[PDB]
């Protein structure tokens, strides 16, 4: 089997991407944030505290003939940005882009934090990291990908995120028309439950490539690119007037600037992030101070190849017995 679904930015800054997902019978379609940095499929639901719902589409298990309460199971998750959600669990049929899993754990939110309530465009998350991170207790549950894997033509999914445009998540096949040149594969460590890999270095604009190992995670659920302070300082030093602002919470730059590209290494290959991808616009409406798309990972504890990086590439998440990550230009 295979699946193929279009993923669409939620706003003009590509802050996140939503992908339609069919849950239950008859289908209830919810727009979920596919997140390669977590491992819970959770949804706004008929059980979500009413004051914490503001425009989202909800999953109503009582209207699904295939929903079954997973008795005794609860979940609770906290994300890197400080947001959180929790609730109980149903199993139900879940389909993505024509690919169907029966018996998928669908985690129903009783509570969500303010950032979720305030984002009316995101109806939940679909985690695509390793199932060892799943938060369901007392019986840990498998991700949609883990459950689908045996049925898939090939045990892979791919992320092809757009810059200010729709893109695609494919399951079970590699679309050889979706990228240019060749795909370069690189080793993955699952030791922390993430798609964790080591970049071979970086360049700023037309500068020379610096060979240096940068361990980090491929995380479609994080907006920006978070790298070591040394790397980030080297980048922003090439932008006149750029500075780190503790009041704003990261590097800002004059909106009149032209940003240089940023290149990262994948083995001997190079992925180039155009300067425009690194512009996250005015810090507040009407401001001439703009927020940078490359920020320091210092104090996160991990480097994160978020959407800013991933959208510059066609990315293969290979879930074979020995997992790997592939990157191609596009």
């Amino acid at each position: 089997s295979t699946g193929s679904a279009t993923t669409t930015p939620i706003d003009s800054l590509d802050d996140a991407y939503i992908t339609p997902v069919q849950i239950g019978t008859p289908a209830q379609t919810l727009n979920l944030d596919f997140d390669t940095g977590s491992s819970d499929l959770w949804v706004f639901s008929s059980e979500t505290t009413a004051s914490e719902v503001d425009g989202q589409t909800i999953y109503t298990p009582s209207k699904s003939t295939t929903a079954k309460l997973l008795s005794g199971a609860t979940w609770s998750i906290s994300y890197g940005d400080g947001s959180s959600s929790s609730g109980d669990v149903y199993t139900d049929t879940v389909s993505v882009g024509g690919l169907t899993v029966t018996g998928q754990a669908v985690e129903s939110a009783k509570k969500v934090s303010s950032s979720f309530t305030e984002d009316s465009t995101i109806d939940g998350l679909l985690g695509l990291a390793f199932s060892t991170l799943n938060t369901v207790s007392p019986t840990q549950q498998k991700t949609f990908f883990d459950n689908a894997k045996a049925s898939l033509d090939s045990p892979v999914f791919t992320a092809d995120l757009g810059y200010h445009a729709p893109g695609t998540y494919n399951f079970g096949f590699i679309d050889t028309t979706a990228y240019t040149g060749s795909i370069t594969y690189t080793a993955v460590s699952t030791k922390q439950g993430f798609w964790e890999w080591t970049s071979t270095g970086y360049a700023v604009g037309s500068g020379t490539f610096k060979s240096t190992s940068i361990d980090g995670i491929a995380d479609t659920g994080t907006t920006l690119l978070y790298l070591p302070a040394t790397v980030v300082s080297a980048y922003w030093a090439q932008v006149s007037g750029a500075k780190s602002s503790s009041s704003v919470g990261g590097y800002v730059f004059p909106c009149s600037a032209t940003l240089p590209s940023f290149t990262f290494g994948v083995g001997s290959a190079r992925i180039v992030i155009p300067g425009d991808y690194i512009d996250f616009g005015p810090i507040s409406t009407g401001s001439s101070s703009c927020f940078g798309g490359i920020q320091s990972s210092a104090g996160i504890g991990i480097n994160i190849f978020g959407d800013v990086a991933l959208k510059a590439a066609f990315v293969v998440f290979n879930g074979a017995t020995t997992p790997t990550l592939g990157f191609a230009s596009k």
